[PDB]
C-alpha cells in the first residue's frame, strides 16, 4: 500500500493535513508497519490526539493488534496520554486488554504511575485481579515501585 505507508508516517508526526487528504485520496485506515501497527496505534503512542480522533472518525479499528498484543490503549496508557485512553475508550477499546506478556492497560498505567489514567481504567472495569505471565497484578507492581498512592486505589 504506498498510501498505507505515508498515512502511518503522517500518523506518527502529527500531520493532520496530510492525514486528512491520505485518507480522502482512500488510504487505507487500518494499514500496518512492519510492527503490525496501525496509524492509530502510532498516533496513540506518541500521543496525537486530533489524529487518534480523526482515524476513529474514518472508522480505524480501535482495538487493533500489533505484533506484541498491543491494542492502541496499551500504548496510550504506557506513555500517560490521559486525553487519548478516554476517547479509546469511549469508542469501545476493550479495557482489559491482553498483551504478549498478559499486561492489561491497567499493568502499564501502574508501572510509569500514572493515576489519573489508572482510575480511568478502573471506571471502565479494569480487572484488578489480572495476573501478566509473571504472576504480577498492577497492585503488585504498585508495591514493587514504592508508589503508595496507586497502591491505595489498585
Amino acid at each position: 500500500s504506498d498510501l498505507g505507508k505515508k498515512l502511518l508516517e503522517a500518523a506518527r508526526a502529527g500531520q493532520d493535513d496530510e492525514v486528512r487528504i491520505l485518507m480522502a485520496n482512500g488510504a487505507d485506515v487500518n494499514a500496518e508497519d512492519t510492527y503490525g501497527d496501525t496509524p492509530l496505534h502510532l498516533a496513540a503512542r506518541v500521543g496525537h490526539l486530533e489524529i487518534v480522533e480523526v482515524l476513529l472518525k474514518n472508522g480505524a479499528d480501535v482495538n487493533a493488534l500489533d505484533f506484541s498484543g498491543s491494542t492502541p490503549l496499551h500504548l496510550a496508557a504506557k506513555r500517560g496520554h490521559l486525553e487519548i485512553v478516554e476517547v479509546l475508550l469511549k469508542y469501545g477499546a476493550d479495557v482489559n486488554a491482553d498483551d504478549t506478556i498478559g499486561s492489561t492497560p491497567l499493568h502499564l498505567a501502574a508501572d510509569t504511575g500514572h493515576l489519573e489514567i489508572v482510575e480511568v481504567l478502573l471506571k471502565y472495569g479494569a480487572d484488578v485481579n489480572a495476573q501478566d505471565k509473571f504472576g504480577k497484578t498492577a497492585f503488585d507492581i504498585s508495591i514493587d515501585n514504592g508508589n503508595e498512592d496507586l497502591a491505595e486505589i489498585l
